[PDB]
């Protein structure tokens, strides 16, 4: 579909999200397009769950702390799409719960930003 | 144009930015359906221009020395295109001098996400 742009409405979809460790779980995940990879909530996981350190880039610079990487591929289903996007990894939000499809997930379902 | 999602080439454009406090000058900026707002590096305005404080959240947890906000409003102007973008006010990346095109702009050139 056609996602309109607008600052005081963001972006915003339904995902189903498989980590592999849990059953399959339904969040509402930002369109980035300014996202190189996406989020998702560490409430997504379990408590036995390993994760992988990093440290990213952010808006505070580097952030050493509260993003992991899994270890296992992360599986993302849209409402409108049977098959899955697979993403081989994918960054994991420990502080807050940050939902963020990434250009890593846009890639796959082929979606593109167009200006007129 | 059409402009594909890939989580290794980020999607940018070159933009004329015109911050009403020194000479219009034309930036990379990164193209970021996330961003509520636009951000612009501060090298574009002039030592003595007047800021605002404010408080952003960012990847870095929460910063509010990091972005500033304009007192005058930006003006923005996209290749082959005359008619400029007009914002109010934007954020003003005080230190690693971030250029991100926010849906506040993408909205006034129509700019639209599309996932096939
Ligand atoms: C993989 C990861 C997500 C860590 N990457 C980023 O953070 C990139 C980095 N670049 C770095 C970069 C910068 C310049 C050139 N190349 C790379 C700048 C762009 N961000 C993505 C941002 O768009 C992320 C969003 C996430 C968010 C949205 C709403 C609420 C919380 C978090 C974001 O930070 N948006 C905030 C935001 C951001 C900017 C301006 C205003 C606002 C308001 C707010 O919406």
């Amino acid at each position: 579909p056609v996602i309109p742009l607008d600052p005081a409405r963001r972006p915003v979809i339904k995902a189903q999200v498989d980590t592999q460790t849990s059953h399959p779980k339904t969040i509402e995940a930002l369109l980035d397009t300014g996202a190189d990879m996406t989020v998702i909530p560490i409430a997504l996981f379990s408590s036995n769950t390993p994760l992988k350190n990093t440290s990213v880039l952010g808006a505070g610079g580097q952030t050493q702390d509260h993003f992991k990487l899994t270890s296992l591929p992360v599986l993302i289903r849209l409402p409108f799409r049977t098959t899955p996007i697979v993403l081989t990894s994918c960054l994991v939000d420990t502080k807050n719960n940050w939902a963020i499809i990434g250009r890593d997930a846009l890639q796959q379902c082929q979606g593109v930003l167009y200006l007129p």
